């Protein structure tokens, strides 16, 4: 449950990932694979990458990276009215990409840390507080639905 302000905040943070949404978008699975490399298994598609600089020279994985925010900013855009938006994406990382919540985690985390790396002094206290409260509530309503669906 964020505010009108807080979304404000949120969305207002998502104009910086907008502007460059293929970089985010690289640098933020970029930032999963290399603090969680188990997180790297569940892609058959980048399993192959061994540096960071195979992950940093890979074009299909920026264009990864645009597939994963665009999605991300078309849920933050509902302002938490995401139902919709959301249960396909639940439901594929349940039962097809079989995606522990925990990663989806990691992944809220690897966001938070690639804003503070691109925007340096430029995603303040608020800033952060209402986009970890957005992906929270992305990530609990997942969570509703792994839950349902019995995975784990
Ligand atoms: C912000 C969180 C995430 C978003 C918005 C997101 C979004 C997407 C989308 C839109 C797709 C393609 C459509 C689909 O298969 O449903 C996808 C595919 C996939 N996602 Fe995610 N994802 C997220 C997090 C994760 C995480 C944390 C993992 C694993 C650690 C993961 C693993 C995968 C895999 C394996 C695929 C299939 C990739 C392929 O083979 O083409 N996702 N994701």
């Amino acid at each position: 449950g964020l505010s009108d302000g807080e979304w404000q905040q949120v969305l207002n943070v998502w104009g910086k990932v907008e502007a460059d949404i293929a970089g985010h978008g690289q640098e933020v699975l970029i930032r999963l694979f290399t603090g969680h490399p188990e997180t790297l298994e569940k892609f058959d598609k980048f399993k192959h990458l061994k540096t960071e600089a195979e992950m940093k020279a890979s074009e299909d994985l920026k264009k990864h990276g645009t597939v994963v925010l665009t999605a991300l900013g078309g849920i933050l855009k509902k302002k938490g009215h995401h139902e919709a938006e959301l249960k396909p994406l639940a439901q594929s990382h349940a039962t097809k990409h079989k995606i522990p919540i925990k990663y989806l985690e990691f992944i809220s985390d690897a966001i938070i840390h690639v804003l503070h790396s691109k925007h340096p002094g430029d995603f303040g206290a608020d800033a952060q507080g209402a986009m970890t409260k957005a992906l929270e509530l992305f990530r609990n309503d997942i969570a509703a639905k792994y839950k349902e669906l019995g995975f784990q």
